[PDB]
């Protein structure tokens, strides 16, 4: 009948412990699309678009085969429109917001947390 693929997206980040003096650039971070399961997403994705602030050079990255990752260094936090393609020509693209996380919060700076995780749930139905 129907079916249903699990996937987590999101980032994570880690501060670098002292502002880089050539950019200003504070944490690297790196934003993601994966399968919740170990499997092969590129059966059935084609590429996935993230879209990135006017600040990155190319600021829409497309990567076409896993991992559907972009690494990059910053200092501050945006949204990322991230639109996911499908082999199949029938099946509308899915887009997902994420606000890249590099601050990380009280509670998690308490629990001695060295790396910011901020990753969301979704499940693409076929
Ligand atoms: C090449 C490296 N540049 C960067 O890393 C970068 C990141 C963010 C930038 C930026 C450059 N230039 C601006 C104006 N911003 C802003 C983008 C919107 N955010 C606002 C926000 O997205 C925050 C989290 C809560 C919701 C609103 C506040 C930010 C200072």
């Amino acid at each position: 009948v129907t079916i249903v693929k699990p996937i987590v997206y999101g980032n994570v980040a880690r501060y670098f412990g002292k502002k880089r003096e050539e950019d200003g650039h504070t944490h690297q971070w790196t934003v993601y699309v994966k399968p919740y399961r170990n499997e092969d997403m590129s059966a059935y994705v084609k590429k996935i678009q993230f879209k990135l602030h006017e600040s990155y050079g190319n600021p829409l990255r497309v990567v076409t085969k896993p991992p559907y990752e972009i690494t990059e260094t910053g200092w501050g936090e945006f949204e990322i429109i991230i639109k996911i393609f499908f082999i199949d020509p029938n099946e509308r693209p899915v887009t997902l917001y994420h606000l890249l996380k590099l601050f990380q919060s009280d509670t998690n700076a308490m629990l001695g947390k060295k790396t910011v995780v901020s990753e969301f749930y979704d499940e693409m139905i076929f």
